[PDB]
């Protein structure tokens, strides 16, 4: 019996009990050292974006320590310190064999945390084929950087993978929340040139700059279709990533995208034709990327000083009664707001 | 001054005549020996597809012969036979550097016949950048199979490259028009398993039937959705191919390929969630593929008995003066028409 | 307590009893109905290929029928006709999610029949991961055209699929036994044009011409490189699989192929200068592909007659006694020999 | 009639007075602002790369000024600050059709400066097809920065593309040349994590801690696979790049690699076995990327100051007389040098 931050229903959180974990053979009982709550759980709790749920535990976006196993786990014990991906695939069906992006299949039944199966806002949770899914954390990392490899980071850095960028090629990245402002990074880690993004909060305006944002747009001077273009001078941009709006930035980015090039969706939740180009497009979308090497990569990158996601964590808390306020916070969403962290 | 099937206004065809094109130093003149309405000029006549012409020859499917050529042309003399593009794109620019699909760029301007440029339907036509525009044709293939490379073989041979056919997988053809039935007979090509076409007229359907086609659903029978995940038990397709209908047909294409699967729309003229597959996909499109290396591949087909496009050819017409009357069998689209061929 | 064929110390054969294998609550018991011997075998027994072994039973290309499972085995039970691929890759790993060649990695520990791990040729034989390696054969396949499956169609389906392969494309296949045979019916699968094969035996050569090859090439007509250098008018080919002989036909594959080609090697067991292309090739190599999806892929292709392999299959022999003299013929090859094949 | 710095014949060097080139219609005329030497002219002069050569004008790295140019050029007009890149490929042939690694083809006929054609060490040179080859230089990047383009950039920054290099991979390079320095460059631009540099002169060691080399390798200190094994814990690196060395180096490369990786060999001038993986890899190799957009985009690179080439010139010498100088430093190789220029 453990304590969670649960949703009660559609518009209700709160703190309640449940029964605390218990591990199958492959898999491990984690405790969270620290968390984040994401725009994915708001939608969840107040916009019924998967639908009714009673007394689940919220969160996926953790870094813990091991505190149980299973007999058939070999790769972690309990005390090691490791980093916890909100995709965990189901490792033991012939579904993960498919595979697609140059990763393995399976990767929709991976979503299980605060959707099928308790979050990371309590005492401890259960992870699935820990073997697969876990990954160690160096201790030269830090907490707050490290909870911002989950699902952020790995996040925008598919966006930039799949946005299929040559070198010096010029990128757009349309919103600077703070899985646009990781799609900017990976798209400086493909090696691209020109990085234009578009938002308008300061704060993000300055972390984009910060993260190799060469140019940004503001919702302002006009349409951002009209700026985009000015800026290239009318040859638009060589791929588009998607982080956040509405279904008119869809449009804005088959507008502004060069025949031949690629719009990369990762925002969750026309006609062929001879003289228009705007149908002449890859569009590729998905929350693929989960499990033990991606976060193994990503923890590389981090480590070597090849990005630093510090900058994304505006505002760190101290202590698990916090919760509560940092979901309040990302509810709320206040001007200085990126990404609140709940150090425990 | 030569005589052309032209293009008067939005609804008005007519015989007129027009003076004889001359080349540039890079350019050769051809004279038809066999040619192919299509889909794409009965739109733009009477659906003002491209808007309003005036005196425009129509027509881009032609086989030919060299008439006469430029003084920098070295590959082709006249009295050569020739494979003429539909696509035929200016190579004297860096835009055709910035390749894509694994072949070159600038495949946007190339679509010049019948568009900006008269057509194939006269006494003579012009071909811009001949010795990388024109392939040599075998004597021993007939003209009726060797005028279905240049439109109808292309565009549906790289709908089915576009899709990411793996060896034994399925895929699904939406539309068994010309186009359609050439996408079913790349996708055998490309060592496709199961080929479920959709389609209901029986001509095509009998077409469909010998060029690799498994399974055949009629939309008298019920949604085609509902059909073909009763057809792959709930598994869906491994890529669709879209070569006809509405936009009704992308969604249903959509619903259909799994997650992570390709959905390539070469006819021409949703949200990410954790529990839908339905934005987990990737959309290809593009009239792209022309050029000398690509007929001459497709030439390379034809000619080791690897596809035989003269099943497309159902109605057969000689002479000049039956142009207009395979046109206006193209506007009727009588019950047992594919595709009609006049030769010269 | 059960028979098999195994391997004594070197160079010596002969029957042996075993203890019964057992499986793990993720293996599964499977008796053979038909089998094939291999020239890996022979290489194993007689040229020391894989060191030093004792008692070992020999055989890794098997249809078979399972016999029981365990306890968490769950999409095949006892009785189901199953396909027993060669390579069974330890799917509870880390490795396999690292990937390649868009398939699933770790595909170096899979090679464990008759390696390091009891073969084939047997009463019974242990496979792991069953749900992840095993696949359904339907009861409309030959047993023989089946036991081709395991090693001989996807190795050489493998290295058409690493050779890069575009629609139209000329290539060369290096020796024409079965595993060149597939090459060549896979590259027919790939949508190739011309075909050479390099080979002198009459069976495989008929065998060749019937899965596709247009040209055939005898070295008692001259040097290879010379012979296909002529036969392409000096252009080469655009991509070369290796399938057979010494580091001279890997020099000829070097020769022959066009700059920027793939030479894929799939036989199991230069300076770069501005004017010669020599150096300027991709060289694939691997004996990757295994598992429960590539089996199932190749089945697919089988059971919708996009390839036969029966014509491998020259020598049938029934019941367990005849396994010795199948490997006897496997060591002496005769001239009418391709594949032999016993049924159980 | 211009004056040219010369290969007399193999061995002998001087200066020598040359008819002054005249373009063609498409080609133009560029006067040097900066040149560098090169190892490949050394190799040419003292070694016979190249065969035989009289009167030759040596170099093929140079940023100039466009003199004069042809009556089709349109791009491009006298006075223009151009970059000239090392490979010219003729865009007029069907062969650039064919296209590997995402780009053009018949890049073999593009190396014509100091091959072919006389180079750039003289007053004027000879540039074919320049809207094609030449691209514009901004004024904000130095001469110096700028002349490390054409050549040791793009060779580098292509082993790094070559090399399937993904975010977080380790990466082992294995020569610090100026061509091993860009390859470092690259490999951190496309996302490396750890990246292994091999070398042991100082200047070169600390140019590659600059440009993102977080391990350096000497062999002072035992053999290089030894070493680098050790560093990787057994592991072994993702993929390897070879820009120097010899026969032996290859070797290394293959065994350090891990199965299914890449290794990529730009240094102008095993059998397949169950338990060793040693064949199991994929090795490309190829001086290919040359032309307008390719040095477009590094111009692109180095403006947005993603790369700073300039640690990679140790000497600048002022004037033409200082060529001579300049290429008899290359020959005799100093302590502290890694790549001469010369200012113009
Ligand atoms: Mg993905
Ligand atoms: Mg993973
Ligand atoms: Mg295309
Ligand atoms: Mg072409
Ligand atoms: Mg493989
Ligand atoms: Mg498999
Ligand atoms: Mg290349
Ligand atoms: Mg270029
Ligand atoms: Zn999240
Ligand atoms: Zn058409
Ligand atoms: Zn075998
Ligand atoms: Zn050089």
């Amino acid at each position: 019996h453990h304590k969670g931050f649960a949703m009660l229903s559609i518009g209700k959180v709160g703190w309640i009990e449940k029964e605390k974990p218990a591990p199958g053979p492959f898999d491990a009982i984690v405790r969270p050292l620290a968390v984040a709550p994401c725009t994915s759980d708001i939608h969840t709790v107040f916009e019924g974006a998967i639908g009714e749920r009673h007394n689940m535990i919220l969160g996926h976006e953790a870094v813990g320590e091991v505190v149980e196993v299973g007999s058939e786990v070999k790769d972690f014990k309990p005390g090691d310190r490791v980093v916890v991906p909100a995709n965990t695939p189901d490792w033991r069906t012939s579904e993960v064999q498919r595979g697609y992006h140059q990763h393995s299949g399976g990767m929709l039944a991976g979503w299980k945390f605060s959707n099928v199966k308790d979050g990371v806002f309590g005492e401890f949770f259960h992870v699935n084929d820990a073997d697969m899914n876990l990954a160690h954390l160096p201790k030269e990392i830090p907490l707050e950087a490290a909870v911002m490899i989950p699902d952020m980071m790995t996040t925008g850095f598919h966006g930039a993978e799949l946005a299929d960028i040559e070198l010096g090629a010029t990128v757009a990245v349309l919103g600077i929340g703070p899985v646009g402002l990781m799609a900017v990074a990976g798209a400086k880690l493909r090696g691209a040139g020109r990085i234009i993004a578009v938002g308008s909060r300061p704060v993000c305006v300055d972390a984009a700059k910060y993260y190799g944002a060469t140019d940004i747009v503001n919702y302002k001077d006009g349409p951002i279709e009209s700026q985009i273009m000015n800026l290239t001078e009318g040859k638009g941009v060589d791929a588009a990533i998607i982080a956040g709006g509405n279904a008119d930035i869809m449009a804005t980015a088959v507008k502004i995208v060069k025949p031949g090039g690629t719009i990369a969706n990762v925002n969750y939740f026309p006609r062929l034709e001879w003289g228009c180009g705007m149908a002449h497009k890859t569009i590729k979308g998905g929350l693929c990327p989960g499990g033990r090497l991606r976060m193994e990569r990503l923890i590389d990158l981090v480590f070597y000083k090849r990005v630093d996601p510090s900058k994304l964590v505006t505002h760190v808390f101290r202590g698990f009664d916090n919760i509560e306020k940092a979901f309040m916070l990302m509810k709320d969403k206040p001007k200085d707001l990126i990404k609140p962290v709940v150090i425990l």
